[PDB]
């Protein structure tokens, strides 16, 4: 299965655009299986 | 400030949004 | 809505950058 | 060189996320050469 990672970001604004972005990865993440 | 943590899964994508985040990093560094 | 371009350097950087424009626009449409 | 390609984006907000990222990665381009 796959590993995890964490990573570090600076500023609120953008941990919400990168988390924003990690989540719709993981949907289409869910979409094939 | 205190920074965030985000949680990725799988390296490919991990590593891929690790270089948009130092790029950004260093955008902002650059500019002063 | 009138949609916007990016140009972006590179094949890996595009096909980085639209898997994720593309991830988003999921999103959207899954929350309905 | 590099060949250039054109993505298409619904919506400002996400144009301006993917333009400030495209702009950054495009300035470490411009440091390493």
């Amino acid at each position: 299965g796959s590993e995890y990672f964490t990573l570090q970001i600076r500023g609120r604004e953008r941990f919400e655009m990168l988390r924003e972005i990690n989540e719709a990865l993981e949907l289409k993440d869910a979409m094939a299986g």
